[PDB]
DNA sequence: CACTGACTCAT
DNA sequence: CATGAGTCAGT
């Protein structure tokens, strides 16, 4: 029982460690994409104040 | 030093759990913002395949 | 000396 | 079976 719990803790922690690694990457990827879409919208609509419409969020 | 480490453990787990929650929130915040940007560009430049220029990030 | 990985216990 | 917390060992 002790052995099996030792296996489950390792798994939980990695689930956890990989889960943290995953959301750290996605947060960055989504943030960079957000920057790309804001620039593309600006290129197509040079007269539109994007930052005023869809305010930026911190990171 | 059992008291000190007990405290540091809780702290390390709060950071880790906090860090994870933080990135998750940033990722979710950016995603919703990006969806609003993609819609704005569609309704501003209807005849433009944005997905072929900047595909959606696999959440 | 504080931070963190990993084992154990109790949920 | 998964996880929050105390503990020990290593960073």
């Amino acid at each position: 029982k002790r052995y099996k719990n030792r296996v489950a803790s390792r798994k939980c922690r990695a689930k956890f460690k990989q889960l943290l690694q995953h959301y750290r990457e996605v947060a960055a990827a989504k943030s960079s994409e957000n920057d790309r879409l804001r620039l593309l919208l600006k290129q197509m609509c040079p007269s539109l104040d994007v930052d005023s419409i869809i305010p930026r969020t911190p990171d």
